[PDB]
């Protein structure tokens, strides 16, 4: 298992514009296009991102390229955030993947906000981090995905994904 496989499972793959759990236009493997409620706006963003006139449909290769870029960016955002970086550096490989998953999903500003869970994670108090993590809108809104990530932090293994 790895970060790409992990996200592909949490996000799925859709080759045609769709609305994510929040009602926003997305495409591919969770690539958010826009928060605007307008499909044209979404399409326009999609075109700009792909580099061609898409008509709201992309290919698999295209979806995968957006994904790599997105994973790369989530990694780079973590490394550049004063709050996330030292946590990530302190973690083992599996757990770093769990962190990248969260950032991919919520953006780094959103994750940097879990002051308490981040401190617990850095101190290696897995169960305390897990309980805190669960007290969040994130967990209440997308509970199955949240539980998968929280378990990964708690255990340090890929069990929730096998
Ligand atoms: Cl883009
Ligand atoms: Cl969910």
């Amino acid at each position: 298992m790895n970060i790409f496989e992990m996200l592909r499972i949490d996000e799925g793959l859709r080759l045609k514009i769709y609305k994510d759990t929040e009602g926003y236009y997305t495409i591919g493997i969770g690539h958010l296009l826009t928060k605007s409620p307008s499909l044209n706006a979404a399409k326009s963003e999609l075109d700009k991102a792909i580099g061609r006139n898409t008509n709201g449909v992309i290919t698999k290769d295209e979806a995968e390229k957006l994904f790599n870029q997105d994973v790369d960016a989530a990694v780079r955002g973590i490394l550049r955030n004063a709050k996330l970086k030292p946590v990530y550096d302190s973690l083992d490989a599996v757990r770093r993947a769990a962190l990248i998953n969260m950032v991919f999903q919520m953006g780094e500003t959103g994750v940097a906000g879990f002051a308490a869970a981040l401190a617990a994670l850095a101190a290696k108090r897995w169960d305390e981090a897990a309980v805190n993590l669960a007290k969040s809108r994130w967990y209440n809104q997308t509970p199955n995905r949240a539980k998968r990530v929280i378990t990964t932090f708690r255990t340090g293994t890929w069990d929730a994904y096998k």
